[PDB]
């Protein structure tokens, strides 16, 4: 009922009783776990249950449980599915939903500061033309010149009727990928696929392989819509080496807000198809993962013929060295340029913190080692020593199909 | 999409379905609700026959006479056998195929691309633990083979009703002493803290080293324990030094050369085998980054990366990756200048992928725990991180089993 989890460096354990609150299946069974997988391969009555679940969450959460307030606010809830087959949050309780899903997000090693989250209300959004207005406004704040504030912008819910809000890239941030003749790719090879949707809802694209991404943004039944970006409005961090000289003229940069834009906040039953959200990078994101992934931009090569190492055999671990400098690169460009950053020693480390407050404030913390783990030096951080359970509580991001 | 787990590489955008799952007859830790796939360890006639039978259809399977004459003979005797005795016996021939298939099986083991490459020495005859020692001996020389290393796996009597198990104490046939110290702390591996404090117990005679040798503890059924020394020359050992970092060497850190796991039960038709030791070649990944730097292990990270001159005092340096990395490469070069076989983490896992297209192609897929597979230096820079991987249990198969004290 209760799994026993332990920490294999020092030796400690907990039960988590907290797993026994979800109630939406993940995608393992007792014949084979699945836990690897990226994605899974995915009424009234239901909706009330959630809705009462949740708004029990919050006067709980405000210590008024039982209370009056939350007598009445259990009737207006009831009266309006009954009458309308649905509801609507009040501001506060939408602003602790969104608080609550980025805590409960089990992929997310930044969980420490899921308390400091600005929570932008555009539910009175009506176009594609507003949604980019709220969006720069997102980004300004968010940005603070390089003093990075975790923030989302909640756009108008799901309804019954009518096709979604949506925002059609999955950050707020993205770098054209361009297919060449020769099937290769000029730019991020991940933003093959939107580059391509911009270009035919009519974008002029560049030829760089850092050109910044227009918005195409989706009000209801609506075509889709263009809106660039103001440069002044996306920092940006050209990337050099402490000691390395060559490396800056490999004309490397990356930009400072992780915005993601495509997923569904979901709480108390309904659903918002368009709710960015941004925090500050870990720099194993950029260093690691961006640069250095096959089906990124792939520099690690580049790298190590710049630092000579033999190319030849693996066993000259040229890999490991080249992706050790990438990292520390990133994190001295974002240091000396005053942008926020965290390495990946520093942010697990304030993840076991978080576990840690977690166990005494909810008897439990959803988490998915895959993801937390960092994707160079495992076992060098605390987080790889360390057994986590995975589940789904609710509020939630989820995945969500792509609206085209 | 046909009702298995959809498996998908994001690297190279391919896609495979695993079938192979549908064979598992065994739960697992995961439901619905939780996934508890990066837990370590999570918590009778007819039972044995149906085992058995199964193994059995598996071997006829797998040497192509399955609803042969010699298929239902082999059945038959079989349940007779139980039916008389309680229990059964394994032909040779069975007992290599199911060795074999039980390495295959194994989720957590990125080696798997050699699976058929198995010296078995049958020691079902073992009778004392004197015997055991002479047979682990004869193991080590073979597997070690002056340090062209070779694959093998030593398999002792099987559990009887009533009568006591085989057992080798020690968690591997090579192990450092670790000597809990008056200060609280550790000289040489704290993984093996209790392991060495049975060995005192039982009348070994300490060093006060870093790296001593323990001896090995072998139980024969129903009788203590009886101490075993190896004979240095059997034990073979790479002193670690680095290609360009010429203090490197005065550190005085080596390793072992032999991975040779001592503690795990060989489970084969529902028989169990106790006592099986089992080795191969280390991957450097399992020295130089887990065994050296864990900060339960030999914790040297720090050590040297005082001497590589790193800033200690802040993450941001990456100093200890830089570290890890170095010492890394120190394993991979003393083993290769010794002579003595060991493989990257890189060229491991590129085989690793390689073992995945056998397997889909051969039983369509390969159970596999990602936690385990993925290297802990490095990860995302191999081509397994990218790889989606379903875990589940098939027989023969390896298991933990409980401590014999
Ligand atoms: C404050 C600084 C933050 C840091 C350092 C951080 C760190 C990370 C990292 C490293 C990942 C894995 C990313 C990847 O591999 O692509 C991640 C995932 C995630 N984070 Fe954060 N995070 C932060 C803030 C936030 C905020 C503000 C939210 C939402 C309000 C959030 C929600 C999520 C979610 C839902 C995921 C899973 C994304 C997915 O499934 O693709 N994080 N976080
Ligand atoms: C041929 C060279 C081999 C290599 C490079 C190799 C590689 C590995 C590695 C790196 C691990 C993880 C070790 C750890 O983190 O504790 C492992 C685990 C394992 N291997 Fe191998 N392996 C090899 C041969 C073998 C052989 C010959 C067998 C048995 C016949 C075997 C069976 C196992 C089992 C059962 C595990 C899991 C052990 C556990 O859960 O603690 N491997 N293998
Ligand atoms: C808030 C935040 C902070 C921070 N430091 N980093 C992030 C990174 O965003 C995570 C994104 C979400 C994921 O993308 C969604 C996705 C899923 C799948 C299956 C495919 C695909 N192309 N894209 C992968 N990385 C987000
Ligand atoms: C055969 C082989 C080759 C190779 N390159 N590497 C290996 C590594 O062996 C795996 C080790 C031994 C295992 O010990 C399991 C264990 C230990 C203890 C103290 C108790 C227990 N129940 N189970 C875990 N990791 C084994
Ligand atoms: C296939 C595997 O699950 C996939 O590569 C995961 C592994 N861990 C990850 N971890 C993080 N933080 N982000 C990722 O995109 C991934 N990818
Ligand atoms: C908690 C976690 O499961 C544990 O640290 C695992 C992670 N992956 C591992 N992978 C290997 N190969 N060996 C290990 O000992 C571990 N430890
Ligand atoms: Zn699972």
């Amino acid at each position: 009922k209760f799994p026993r989890v332990k920490n294999w460096e020092l030796g400690s354990i907990t039960y988590d009783t907290l797993c026994a609150q979800s109630q939406q299946d993940g995608p393992c069974t007792p014949r084979r776990c699945l836990g690897s997988l990226v994605l899974p391969r995915k009424p009234a009555e239901q909706l009330l249950s959630q809705a009462r679940d949740f708004i029990n969450q919050y006067y709980s959460s405000i210590k008024r449980s039982g209370s009056q307030a939350h007598e009445e606010r259990l009737q207006e809830v009831e009266a309006e599915v009954a009458s309308t087959g649905t509801y609507h949050l009040r501001e506060s309780e939408l602003v602790f939903g969104a608080k609550q899903a980025w805590r409960n997000a089990p992929r997310c090693v930044g969980r420490i500061q899921w308390g400091k989250l600005q929570v932008f209300d555009a539910r009175d959004c009506s176009s594609a033309q507003e949604m980019f207005t709220y969006i720069c406004n997102h980004i300004k704040y968010a940005t603070n010149r390089g003093n990075l504030r975790s923030a989302i912008t909640v756009f108008p819910q799901r309804a019954p009727g009518r096709g979604d809000f949506r925002i059609w890239n999955s950050q707020l941030v993205r770098y054209a990928g361009y297919r060449q003749q020769d099937g290769s790719v000029r730019g991020d090879p991940a933003n093959v696929e939107i580059t391509e949707l911009c270009i035919q809802h009519g974008w002029t694209p560049g030829n760089g392989r850092f050109d910044v991404l227009p918005l195409l943004l989706q009000a209801p039944d609506e075509a889709p819509e263009l809106f660039v970006l103001p440069p002044e409005l996306v920092l940006e961090v050209p990337l050099e080496h402490p000691t390395l000289e060559w490396f800056a003229a490999l004309g490397l940069r990356w930009y400072a807000l992780p915005a993601v834009s495509n997923m569904l906040l979901e709480i108390g039953g309904l659903e918002f198809s368009a709710a960015p959200f941004s925090g500050w990078y870990m720099s194993t994101e950029i260093g690691t993962r961006n640069l250095c992934d096959p089906h990124r931009y792939n520099i690690l090569e580049d790298v190590a013929v710049c630092m000579d190492l033999d190319t030849r055999t693996t066993s000259s671990l040229w890999k490991d060295k080249a992706a050790v400098e990438i990292n520390l690169a990133v994190l001295h460009s974002f240091q000396l340029a005053k942008v926020t950053i965290v390495d990946h020693h520093a942010a697990t480390v304030s993840f076991m913190k978080h576990l840690d407050n977690e166990q005494k404030a909810r008897g439990g913390c959803p988490a998915d080692w895959a993801w937390i783990v960092p994707p160079i030096s495992g076992s060098l951080t605390p987080v790889f020593h360390q057994e986590m359970v995975n589940y789904i509580l609710s509020p939630a991001f989820r995945y969500q199909p792509d609206p085209w």
